[PDB]
């Protein structure tokens, strides 16, 4: 069980490796959480590819631009994710958190 | 661990509880196999919800007809599931098997 923190459109479209300073700074910000053990970046292309695989019926219909880049986040205890989700939603540069 | 047997549309569109002739007949063919311990039914509304829960990106284009219903099947010997998979794939009413 891992959390997924969605990023904003311009980072999604233009940063394929989280090498913009803001995306890196945002990865660091998340890593500082007392309840976070690991943070992994997943770009727009890869996330689209992973989804299309798992559900091969939108191969044409759905485009990658519907898929935000994100951080896949391993928490200390995934049953206590409430505080984390709250912080993320209050964090600038974070679009949403997967519910 | 559990096996997932996806159903063709003729059952997926009609039946919310496996209460149509086609669904039950298919359910009975699976349950009576010696290599099957238990069979659970998963309607298309539950399939839509599980999928959108994991990929809300698809909510743009996915209708209730985009996700097939399924049987969640508990095998007697899970490690040895290769002949079961093939049997199901050759069964009328079966769309696909997970993996
Ligand atoms: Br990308
Ligand atoms: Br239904
Ligand atoms: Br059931
Ligand atoms: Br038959
Ligand atoms: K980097
Ligand atoms: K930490
Ligand atoms: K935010
Ligand atoms: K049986």
């Amino acid at each position: 069980v891992e959390s997924q923190v969605f990023l904003t459109e311009d980072v999604s479209a233009n940063d394929s490796s989280c090498d913009t300073t803001a995306c890196k700074a945002l990865r660091e910000k998340i890593e500082t959480r007392s309840d976070v053990k690991a943070v992994r970046f997943l770009n727009r292309q890869q996330a689209y590819d992973d989804a299309i695989r798992k559900f091969p019926q939108f191969k044409d219909v759905a485009g990658k631009d519907s898929f935000p880049a994100s951080f896949i986040v391993k928490l200390e205890n995934p049953e206590q994710h409430k505080d984390f989700d709250t912080a993320m939603k209050g964090q600038p540069g974070v679009l949403d958190v997967l519910n």
